[PDB]
């Protein structure tokens, strides 16, 4: 449990890695693990200047921040993110696009993107007044805790992985993190479709793009993050099935904590009524894959194996549904 390790890391920089394997060979790290296999790979902590004892400090903190007992917002989905958007980063059509200091900022967001999630969505503390909805004002109440989390762990000396960054870095990947995890909020999806198509409608290129100031570097990073966190039906059907079972545990969990306390269930998280096929097609049909043939679109022919197996898997589930 360790040779085995080093045979899945090979596929570090592929679609193709199995994040439950490496979490299994990692004496169940896998956050930790990815982390450090990535900034080496970019050689960010050279780049940077980040200790490596510092890093290793910082990243089991953080991943022991993400709780085991959820299904799903564990810290195999903050290892999934970081790896998958490590690997859309890398996408040929965006190669000398964004600065090292840009790349820092959307590996560390996808890390820290779901850090402390209870496993209930922010619709749910909402309605519960939960102290959350009270700190944040019902506005991305997770996004918002998840960013603060992180950052907050950065506060200490012996666990602050930007210390040698200038200070105006510092300033800009902050900005630029906050951006990204604000992004994940599933209430912002179309806000950020439209902007992708507007994009895709206007690019320029070499055959790679051309992005002329910030705000449509940083739109990019956002839309990537976010395919990122929903690239689960992009995967082999064996991890997506994996993925949706995780997924789905967790939902009728929130729907069962609904029913005790007398709150309307939304058929989604109705564990007696619902269908796990036919949401994952809808899911796909609605969310996903209205998204993935857009970011395919912005960076053709690169994402096209992509899309091919999201429908793939979007007809296997079809095909599962008498
Ligand atoms: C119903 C789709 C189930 C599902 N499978 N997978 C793999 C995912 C996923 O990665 N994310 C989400 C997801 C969906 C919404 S949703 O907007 O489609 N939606 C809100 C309203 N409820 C009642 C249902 C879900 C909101 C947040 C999510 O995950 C955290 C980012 N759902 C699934
Ligand atoms: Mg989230
Ligand atoms: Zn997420």
């Amino acid at each position: 449990n360790e040779d085995h390790l080093a045979k899945e890391l090979e596929d570090l920089n592929k679609w193709g890695l199995n994040i439950f394997n490496v979490a299994g060979y990692s004496h169940n790290r896998p956050l930790t693990c990815i982390m450090y296999a990535i900034f080496q790979e970019r050689d960010l902590l050279k780049t940077f200047r980040i200790s490596s004892d510092t890093f290793i400090t910082y990243m089991m903190t953080l991943e022991d921040h993400y709780h085991s007992d959820v299904a799903y917002h564990n810290s195999l989905h903050a290892a999934d993110v970081a790896q998958s958007t490590h690997v859309l980063l890398s996408t040929p059509a965006l190669d000398a696009v964004f600065t090292d200091l840009e790349i820092l900022a959307a590996i560390f967001a996808a890390a820290i993107h779901d850090v402390d999630h209870p496993g209930v969505s922010n619709q749910f503390l909402i309605n519960t007044n939960s102290e959350l909805a009270l700190m944040y004002n019902d506005e991305s109440v997770l996004e918002n805790h998840h960013l603060a989390v992180g950052f907050k762990l950065l506060q200490e000396e012996h666990c602050d992985i930007f210390m040698n960054l200038t200070k105006k870095q510092r300033q800009t990947l902050r900005k630029m993190v906050i951006d990204m995890v604000l992004a994940t909020d599933m209430s912002k999806h179309m806000s950020l479709l439209a902007d992708l198509k507007t994009m895709v409608e206007t690019k320029k290129v070499t055959g790679v793009l051309l992005l002329d100031n910030y705000t449509d570097r940083i739109q990019v990073l956002r839309n990537m993050v976010h395919c990122a966190d929903l690239s689960n039906p992009t995967k082999s059907l064996e991890l997506y099935r994996q993925w949706t079972d995780r997924i789905m545990e967790e939902f009728f969990q929130q729907g069962d904590k609904e029913r005790e306390r007398g709150m309307e269930i939304s058929p989604m998280c109705d564990k007696h009524t619902a269908s796990v096929e036919k949401s994952q097609v809808g899911f796909i049909d609605y969310i996903v894959h209205p998204l993935w043939e857009t970011w395919a679109d912005l960076v053709q022919p690169d994402a096209q194996d992509i899309l091919d197996t999201l429908e793939d898997n979007r007809n296997w589930y079809q095909s599962m549904i008498p």
